[PDB]
């Protein structure tokens, strides 16, 4: 057994659709070049953007930006409030998202990140970026960018 | 497809060390409390410790400490020089280690971490800690702790 070196342990596969998560924003907005590339779409074309935040005992720990290319999902995703985003989508539409690719990196918090995660400038973040496809195939339905306070959470994975 | 946030990408599920990794040390040594817990052995009993490092043009990128419980691997492991340590072990003994658990954290380098990875105080590191098993058994075979400069490497995983 490996002991935990951070206060909280989070399963990597569960982290993007956590059940204590709260929606902070749900808007239609033009796709940045980086969002457009992940989704396989055109820069500046509208995407659904939801931002969610989870706290533990008040303390913001994980902020996630979720981008979907399928605007048919808008009347559904705008009604998400709190809880597991993917569970919400699945009950509403029967669409079950599964992960295709994950990227994990660490960087110093800059700018709007410090503000939204409520942390001092340059505090380390773990950044987990995932492409999810419908239980089906290989056109990503969701690109999510999660930023977690590295001083509070360690990710775990069982194989 | 996702852009890369770092100069180099390493597969999170790749076992052992990079094909250009060099051995820094192979020794028998008493297990520390963390190492003994991971390997499910008594603190203080000997383990084989190998340390490897990947550099690019002299710049240290990825340091891994690998700790094996089976001392009978010593004739093999003391002979490792460079390359993929898991490929070397497999070529020499037939043992192909498989992962049971992974923990990923991030932290700011200090003291001996800054010395070994040749980086400034507080430089962000990704720390990846894994337990690996010979096909089947309760006893893990190997506990490894990777420390990688987060300004130079991002991890990827295909699902
Ligand atoms: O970042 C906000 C804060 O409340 O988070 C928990 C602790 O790290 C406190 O130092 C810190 O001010």
């Amino acid at each position: 057994h490996m002991n935990a070196q951070a206060r909280f342990s989070q399963n990597l596969l569960d982290q993007g659709s956590h059940p204590t998560s709260e929606k902070l924003l749900s808007v239609l907005r033009p796709a940045s070049g980086h969002v457009a590339d992940a989704l396989g779409i055109t820069e500046g074309e509208n995407v659904i953007h939801l931002r969610t935040l989870r706290r533990v005992n008040g303390v913001a720990l994980c902020l996630i930006d979720h981008y979907f290319a399928d605007l048919t999902l808008w009347p559904t995703l705008q009604r998400f409030d709190s809880g597991s985003l993917h569970d919400f989508l699945r009950e509403q539409t029967g669409i079950a998202l599964r992960r295709s690719q994950t990227r994990i990196s660490a960087r110093r918090a800059q700018a709007k990140e410090c503000q939204r995660l409520e942390i001092p400038n340059m505090s380390p973040l773990l950044c987990v970026r995932t492409l999810n496809h419908r239980d089906g195939e290989s056109s990503p339905a969701e690109y999510s960018v999660s930023l977690t306070r590295a001083d509070m959470i360690e990710f775990t994975m069982e194989h």
